[PDB]
């Protein structure tokens, strides 16, 4: 209901997690589990690559469609760009639905 | 200067017309050409079919370009359309220079 593709098995949930690495447990042999770790995050990098399959219009329409333009004018600040102190700034919701085919 | 293709060897000048049908001739021979012709004229179809060469874009500009579009609005006329009495208006002269290549 929000919108796009309902899947019966969807990408797998991919999950992450430090290693806990203890400090160090006292001499004589304890059963408690442990109350102290070595704090500790992780970094690093993450690909991912959809392909996507495109359905190509076969339209046979005269005038001319209404298709998604930028705002062609002497501007304070490009759309969807950066800012003085760089802030990635969607400025509105794109939808999809711009062609027209007859019902 | 007013923009196209200069052609060294353009497309050829293809060149129509009628034949001269001549009316009645009188019976004794006469040495003047012909004062008097059948009225005719000629209708038919014609087609002419170009092949033109494309060159695809290969741009990596992030915002959106600026495409021509039609007016989306309650109009009181489809632009580049017929009339109430079938005449076609082109509305305004389009251009090509809608895309952006760095210099």
């Amino acid at each position: 209901l929000m919108g796009g593709f309902g899947l019966k098995n969807p990408p797998p949930q991919i999950l992450i997690k430090n290693t806990p690495v203890p400090a160090n447990p006292p001499a004589e042999f304890s059963a408690t589990k442990f109350a102290s770790f070595i704090t500790q995050y992780s970094t690093g990098q993450v690909s991912v690559e959809i392909e996507w399959e495109l359905q190509k219009e076969n339209s046979k329409r005269w005038n001319p469609e209404v298709q998604y333009t930028s705002n062609y004018a002497k501007s304070a600040n490009v759309d969807f760009t950066v800012d003085n102190n760089g802030l990635y700034t969607e400025p509105r919701p794109i939808g999809t639905r711009y062609l027209t085919r007859p019902l």
